[PDB]
RNA sequence: UUUAGUUGCUGGGUAUAGACCCGAAACCAGGCGAUCUAUCCAUGAGCAGGUUGAAGGUUGGGUAACACUAACUGGAGGACC
């Protein structure tokens, strides 16, 4: 699991401001990390559903943050997606 | 109470022997055969040419990740002509 310090770096890098916490950037790569890290929990409890029902929670989250993303400024999503990997 | 036998030689008959001659399918004893053939053991040899394309492998799409999926390789078989 992520801590507190892992945390506070992925805002630092991704902030767009002082203080800022509820950008979709940093959201989106909250998220990002948090599903990553649930791979490998998934990986060895295979049969946890209960659990990849939040991480699926995760997912329709990241997803729908970037959709916003992509429709306010394009070259924030561009920019995002190219920074965290993600193919779309 | 019957009062001529016996020993030779020849002949007829019978008995034991193969017993007038030829003829079985068999049964028993001891030896000879696995250079044919049946199975096995050891050591060698042989199978033109042409098809089909199993497992496995690599790469690519696809997912939150699995899944799924295409192409190329690969050369299996009491497999095919």
């Amino acid at each position: 699991a992520l801590t507190n310090a892992d945390r506070a770096e992925i805002i630092a890098k991704f902030a767009r401001a002082e203080n800022d916490t509820g950008s979709p950037e940093v959201q989106v790569a909250l998220l990002t990390a948090q599903i990553n890290d649930l791979q490998g929990h998934f990986k060895a409890h295979k049969h946890d559903h209960h659990s990849r029902r939040g991480l699926i929670r995760m997912v329709n989250q990241r997803r729908k943050l970037l959709d916003y993303l992509n429709g306010k400024d394009h070259e924030r999503y561009t920019a995002l997606i190219g920074a965290l990997g993600l193919r779309r």
